[PDB]
């Protein structure tokens, strides 16, 4: 959801 993407590199 949020992790997937703040937890590799984005939001």
């Amino acid at each position: 959801i949020k992790e997937n993407l703040k937890d590799c590199g984005l939001f």
